[PDB]
């Protein structure tokens, strides 16, 4: 017997049979792949493994509300769109900003949006798009939002009914999504059907808000982090914190400095960070406003930081 020699062979017939990731070693660093969807931040692109979401694959993203699900979301869209990528929105709360979401980056214009009139019709519409081969992302706003049409209709006290139409669905848009190469966001919303959808996804994005963005003493936004239960490419269970201030998405330059320092590519001497030699402030935020003013500083960074790592 050869431990090792014995264990390998397993992994490799139980991959074959189920898929590449079915088992993976924890530390196990996985091979990154041809284009991924940048999430809008690098800690969570890093923590996913492969720089992004997986194309042609369900993501769950749940977390309780004003945890900042949608706004990573929207972000996803707007760098699909940046890549030429043509996205969908299925709505079912009719709580989008597209102001916002502007902001975040997204072509509101070109952007496909449709609002359902029950669970079915959504999921319907969204497999119907899908493949079509021409959306390369698709987001469902609240997985709860997708009521029967039984129950939308006047019916009676009844059935198991939301998770039996939302595990078909998936059941079928999969097969589609990855051959279509499209990646589904699937925003869960923690206040019926997350039950299929832990199985068919590929990722799982635990999303909440842990502090609150006060800067000195005001507010400014709010700390968020993440924490990728589940993940089919990459080992799991990698966590990433971001900020999201009011008004603004996710802080590109709060990512930038965080993982910087922790990477020793920006050093801070206390109260004060220093990169490279040349003063970038005192206190995050003079950081990342000089990051933000100085956009060749910070690329560097950015690059620098993606190196070393993926
Ligand atoms: N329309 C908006 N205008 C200004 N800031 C917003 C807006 N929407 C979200 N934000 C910012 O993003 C934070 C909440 O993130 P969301 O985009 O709401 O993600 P989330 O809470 O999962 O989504 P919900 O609550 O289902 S909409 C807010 O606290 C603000 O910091
Ligand atoms: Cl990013």
């Amino acid at each position: 017997p050869d431990r090792e020699k014995a264990l390998e062979l397993a992994m490799a017939q139980i991959d074959k049979n189920f898929g590449k990731g079915s088992v993976m070693r924890l530390g196990e660093e996985v091979r990154q792949p041809i284009s991924v969807i940048p999430t809008g931040s690098i800690s969570l692109d890093v923590a996913l493994g492969i720089g992004g979401l997986p194309r042609g694959r369900v993501i769950e993203i749940y977390g309780p509300e004003s945890s900042g699900k949608t706004t990573v979301a929207l972000h996803a869209v707007a760098n699909a769109q940046a890549a030429g990528g043509i996205a969908a929105f299925i709505d079912a709360e009719h709580a989008l900003d597209p102001e916002y979401a502007k902001k975040l980056g997204v072509d509101t214009d070109s952007l496909l949006v449709s609002q359902p009139d029950t669970g079915e019709q959504a999921l319907e519409i969204a497999d119907m798009l899908v493949r079509s081969g021409a959306l390369d992302i698709i987001v469902i706003d609240s997985v709860a939002a997708l009521v029967p049409r039984a129950e939308i209709e006047g019916e009676m006290g009844h059935v198991g009914l939301q998770a039996r139409l939302m595990s078909q669905a998936l059941r079928k848009m999969t097969g589609a999504l990855n051959n279509s190469g499209t990646t589904a966001i699937f925003i869960n919303e923690l206040r019926t059907g997350g039950k299929a959808l832990k199985f068919y996804a590929s990722v799982r994005l635990d999303v909440r808000r842990i502090e609150t963005l006060k800067d000195g003493t005001d507010a400014v936004g709010n700390r968020t982090r993440v924490k990728v239960v589940k993940n089919k490419v990459s080992p799991p269970f990698k966590q990433a914190e971001f900020d999201i201030l009011y008004g603004q998405g996710i802080s590109r330059e709060g990512s930038l400095i965080d993982m910087g320092v922790e990477h020793g590519f920006i050093r801070k001497s206390g109260s004060w960070f220093t990169y490279e030699g040349e003063q970038l402030g005192q206190g995050k935020e003079n950081a990342r406003k000089f990051l933000l003013e100085n956009t060749d500083v910070a690329n560097e960074i950015e690059k620098k930081i993606k190196e070393k790592l993926g």
